[PDB]
């Protein structure tokens, strides 16, 4: 069998327990306690397997019942909100790609409830990478986020214009 990392050992843990339904999920407390036993608390490539396992084709409505174990996890850090983005395009270009059309709709919902801030977003829609994903997954999610991108370009730039 391939050898792991706590990373990996993390999520097969979450789907194990799950089955194949993310309503048999782990409690977020209980979700939280093992990374603290598993001393990745500290470490944003967490909230990458969060971002790719906690969710299906009902996301839209599995954001707000998580909020509490992200914003907690994330802790106001751009490292781990980039991560968490990660995770999502994994989760949109290789788990649920069906979702891909609603991308504008579903980041916005993150968005307002303060998980990913405007400057991770912006400077994540405006390349393209093969961190996460291969490149070929990486244009097709991030081409499809580009309208709500240009949004949040345009809504700071008209708050920065207001304040003459």
């Amino acid at each position: 069998s391939v050898q792991n990392n706590k990373f990996d050992e993390f999520g097969e843990w979450l789907l194990k327990e799950s089955n194949g339904s993310k309503d048999d999920l782990p409690s977020d407390v209980e979700i939280y306690k093992r990374i603290v036993e598993l001393e990745i608390a500290d470490t944003p490539e967490t909230l990458q397997v969060l971002g790719q396992v906690l969710f299906d084709d009902d996301i839209i409505n599995q954001i707000e019942p998580h909020v509490g174990l992200l914003t907690k996890l994330i802790n106001g850090d751009e490292e781990f909100e980039k991560a968490l983005l990660g995770g999502l395009e994994r989760f949109f270009g290789l788990e649920k790609p069906n979702l891909i059309p609603q991308i504008p709709k579903i980041l916005h919902g993150f968005y307002d409830r303060d998980l990913i801030s405007e400057e991770v977003l912006i400077k994540w829609g405006s390349k393209v990478s093969k961190k996460y994903v291969p490149k070929d997954v990486s244009k097709k999610v991030r081409k499809a986020a580009k309208p709500f991108v240009k949004w949040l370009q345009e809504a700071e730039e008209e708050e920065e214009e207001e304040s003459d």
